[PDB]
């Protein structure tokens, strides 16, 4: 056995519900985030400049109404989807960097068969593959129910890259996204609460895509005060500017580590 293995948080969309969800995505925020480290109200994830292997990255096992199980690597440093696990194969999205493919290598190191896909697992990536952009792509307990599935199937034969990338882009943003942002999981929910499946609003979009951003102004700013006005998208699509950190609190979860923690008043 591996010395000391990763936390397992579990998840099933058979008799998913409302608060089922919500205990999953409070889980998997507790895994990452040590709880310390706060910025402004809002907890950081740990810096891998000085983290070790053993507390890098999370899995997440995700099984389907129909015995099928999958399991994701969460990367704790930022809720990065690095890959997953089926059958006995696992499959690990393209490194961007040696010192990330190094530590790659520890996940899933009992399976009989690795695989490391040539392309990288970023959303511009992924919709290439997949032929059809986030704003086409149904997100939803059904939607993802399906995911689990194609993920599965996939080391059986199934394959179909559009599939597959499809199938990630979905995970990604009803876990990784829906624990990074309070308001993302609180979209899905409305989507489970009544058995929907659509297609994420402009809002959602833009807060995916300004995560790093937003981050960064937050931990860069003068006490709350953004040095510059961030702006953000509607749902309806229209425009609009953030000042200052407060208005952000309530919607944002999780930050990634950008600054080095001034005098750590921690108490
Ligand atoms: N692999 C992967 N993980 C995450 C986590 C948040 N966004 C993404 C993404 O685009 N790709």
């Amino acid at each position: 056995i591996f010395p000391k293995q990763y936390p397992i948080i579990n998840f099933t969309t058979a008799g998913a519900t409302v608060q089922s969800y919500t205990n999953f995505i409070r889980a998997v925020r507790g895994r990452l985030t040590t709880g310390a480290d706060v910025r402004h109200e809002i907890p950081v994830l740990p810096n891998r400049v000085g983290l070790p292997i053993n507390q890098r990255f999370i899995l997440v096992e995700l099984s389907n109404h129909a015995e099928l199980s999958v399991t994701l690597a969460l990367d704790v440093t930022n809720a990065y989807v690095v890959g997953y696990r089926a059958g006995n194969s696992a499959y690990f999205f393209h490194p961007d960097n040696q010192e990330d493919a190094e530590a790659i290598t520890h996940l899933f190191t009992d399976v009989q068969n690795r695989y490391t896909f040539a392309f990288g697992g970023n959303y511009d990536r992924l919709e290439q593959l997949a032929g059809n952009l986030r704003e086409n792509i149904e997100l939803g307990n059904g939607p993802l129910e399906e995911a689990i599935s194609a993920l599965y199937y996939y080391s059986t034969g199934g394959t179909q890259l559009p599939t597959l990338a499809r199938s990630f882009i979905i995970c990604i943003q009803m876990i990784s996204e829906a624990a990074r942002f309070q308001y993302i999981e609180g979209e899905m929910r409305t989507r489970i609460r009544y058995n929907r499946r659509s297609a994420p609003d402009p809002s959602v979009i833009t807060l995916e895509n300004s995560w790093g951003r937003l981050s960064t102004a937050i931990q860069e700013s003068n006490q709350g005060a953004f040095a510059s006005p961030i702006q953000l998208q509607r749902r309806n699509g229209s425009k609009f500017s953030v000042y200052d950190v407060s208005i952000l609190i309530p919607i944002i979860a999780l930050m990634v580590y950008r600054c080095a923690p001034p005098p750590s008043s921690q108490f």
